[PDB]
């Protein structure tokens, strides 16, 4: 019986994938994205949230 997996969190650029990283629900991780740093959240529901503007998450 596996302990809490990671949410997996896809990173879009114009809604197509670029990229996925793994947070945790109720945390906010730190990525550098080609060259930019961005942070990563995800809610208690497992729905995240990208901070910036050129990319969104699902």
């Amino acid at each position: 019986h596996h302990s809490m997996a990671m949410t997996q969190v896809t990173i879009l650029k114009k809604g197509e994938r670029i990229t996925w990283v793994e947070v945790p629900k109720g945390e906010s991780r730190e990525f550098n994205i080609r060259g930019k740093y961005f942070t990563v959240s995800v809610s208690d529901d497992g729905t995240p949230s990208i901070s910036g503007s050129k990319y969104t998450v699902e």
